[PDB]
């Protein structure tokens, strides 16, 4: 009679932690959502096969409006698990569902998994140098989001890197590429003209983190905006000013132009 | 011909991912380091039993000064695994190890696991709101470092949270406690009088993230600086202005005082 929030990891069913697998195997009911992120290297079937249960997938509305009607009831009796891509609380509002659990007299526990937030370390950029993060959202009708642009400006001021989560509309199977995010930003720069993001800005693209062969690329926008980085998910990072070893890693591992070697301290 | 950087996760031997453990079981050689952090919820013996491979442990010098003469040679004619607590490449100096491997003509792959950078999402604080990160270090001799203090100032200044790693003397197994970190910062405040950290500052303490029963506590320094948060390791977080939903979580989950619903929002 408790509820488990269990992360599934970055790419496939194997990025779950052993702790999560053995507990998931012993739960009576298993729920999940696949709208907060995209696990490009697996299927619901493989997850079900690995865990040895039938996973009922929930929609954003089932979760955000009916979590306490669909999932919480069974927890008061049974052991229930709620699976999510990556880490269950990172760049989601699932944390709030812990509070709902509490108000219904249900104990909840969290089992972490590898998250895109810490996986940026594979880019060679010191993770402690990351500043405030932001999400590049798809424009809707007449409304064109731009806050993420200011975030980059603020962090870059301070010499900090900026992590940009990319938008996703899972029900429509839409996953914003880095390419797409770079376009929106040029438009925003063109609209605000702050010299934040231009054809000469250095950016880093990390695609399908968690797989064994993720795409990691660093370079100027003019060069990258049209390059193919493979299937989603992608994220895009706008570094601040670089340490020498960061630049060496970017050149050596991420194929950046050798001349970012030359840092302008 | 292959080197696997495999993360061990947060607290115990089960915090490794299923992908990590299977890859490790198939490696001819397995190395690990416990100088950047320790796994307080387990032992080297229980890690070795779960992997079924003897684990040779490397010191900080072994890694930083002789990675290429201890680990890479073996990786040229065998599959080698290098285990680190948390997520691989989070520790500032580790990414550069991949360059060494490239230089030695060795292929390297990274197998992610849970990191404290993402696992603090369990505190209910929004991840995108975290700013620059820092480490609280012990003063010693004629040296009294205070950069971590300025970090908190610049972050809180911008409404961003500050994640503070506490000093650890890995070899001597000697952890700075959240209590000690608080007093240090109180002492640093008396020095710079910047109005950054005082008895009225609200802070969040996270201990043994990853275990099923972590300790999550939030409150004003004057009430926490002398509270017992249990066994290490401890992580300190000085939040910026809170989103009402964050505050509710800290109150309902981390036992924070009602007062924050109106004072820190
Ligand atoms: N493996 C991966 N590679 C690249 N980007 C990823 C990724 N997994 C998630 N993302 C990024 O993050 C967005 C989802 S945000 C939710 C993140 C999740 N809780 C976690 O802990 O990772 C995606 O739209 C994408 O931009």
């Amino acid at each position: 009679m408790v509820l488990y929030f269990i992360g599934l990891g970055l790419y496939d069913e194997r990025d779950i932690t052993v702790k999560g697998l053995m507990i998931a195997k012993k739960c009576d009911y298993v729920f999940a959502e696949f709208y907060t992120s995209l696990m490009a290297g697996t299927t619901l079937g493989r997850i079900q096969k690995l865990i040895g249960k039938e996973i009922r997938v929930l929609s954003r509305e089932d979760v955000e409006l009916n979590f306490e009607n669909i999932v919480l009831p069974l927890a008061k009796e049974n052991d229930v698990a709620f699976l999510t891509p990556g880490d269950p609380l990172v760049a989601t509002t699932h944390a709030e569902l812990r509070i709902r659990a509490k108000r219904a007299g249900v104990e909840s526990y969290v089992i972490h998994a590898p998250s895109i937030y810490s996986a940026v370390g594979i880019t060679g950029l010191h993770i402690y140098k990351f500043g405030k993060s932001a999400t590049v959202a798809y424009p809707e009708g007449n409304w064109f989001p731009t806050s993420y642009y200011d975030v980059i400006k603020e962090n870059a001021e301070r010499g900090l890197h900026t992590l940009l989560f990319l938008d996703i509309k899972a029900e429509k199977r839409m996953y914003m590429t880095a390419n797409e995010a770079m376009e929106l930003l040029l438009k925003v720069e063109d609209m605000k003209k702050g010299g934040v993001f231009t054809d000469d800005t250095l950016v880093v693209v990390l695609a399908r983190a968690g797989s064994l062969n993720p795409t990691i690329r660093a370079g100027y926008v003019k060069d990258l905006i049209r390059e193919d980085f493979g299937d989603p998910p992608h994220i895009l990072i706008v570094p601040g000013k670089l340490h020498i070893v960061e630049a060496e890693y970017l050149v050596e591992i991420a194929g950046a132009p050798r001349e970012i070697l030359r840092v302008n301290v």
